[PDB]
């Protein structure tokens, strides 16, 4: 019919949790190589992964900011940040494929495992954050996080230029 979603209390935790691991298995399966089978040069690739990438990037941005006025903003900014980057782990295979040097798409699927990590702190700090948003030491952790995680989309973006435009 209408199919409404009830979503009370919560799906499993209330707090960012679940999809973490979804961050985690991110990183193993861009471990794991390239997915195949281009739909269009390295250069289309990469000038969607730079998009995406920049996309995370004002959401970590944001995150480090929002944890001093709005501590539960943290929650839907780290789905953003873990949604983001489930794309651009998705889109990291085709662009290492489409790369014609080994050096290249290795070069890609680690700046994307860069993030990986760093996306997956920030997330789980975002959710122990919520969970106590007075706690200074998680939201400094969580700041931390965040500019690793900024960071890193630095490198990832530089890593794009070295292949075939």
């Amino acid at each position: 019919g209408i199919d409404p979603f009830t979503n009370e209390a919560a799906s499993a935790a209330g707090v960012v949790g679940g999809m973490v691991d979804s961050i985690t298995q991110a990183i193993n399966q861009l471990d794991e190589g390239p997915m195949g089978d281009p739909e269009g040069s390295f250069v289309d690739y990469q000038t969607t992964m730079v998009r995406t990438a920049k996309a995370i990037a004002v959401t970590v941005q944001e995150m480090v900011t929002k944890s001093n006025t709005s501590p539960e903003e943290l929650g839907p900014l780290a789905n953003q940040l873990t949604s983001d980057y489930g794309r651009l782990a998705s889109q990291a295979k085709p662009a290492a494929v489409a790369a014609e040097n080994e050096e290249i798409g290795a070069h890609i699927k680690h700046r994307v495992q860069e993030l990986g990590h760093g996306c997956s702190a920030l997330v789980t700090k975002a959710g122990a954050l919520q969970c106590s948003p007075s706690d200074v030491y998680t939201k400094k952790e969580l700041i931390e996080c965040a500019r690793r995680v900024s960071e890193k989309v630095s490198h990832v973006l530089a890593a794009l230029q070295a292949g075939n435009r």
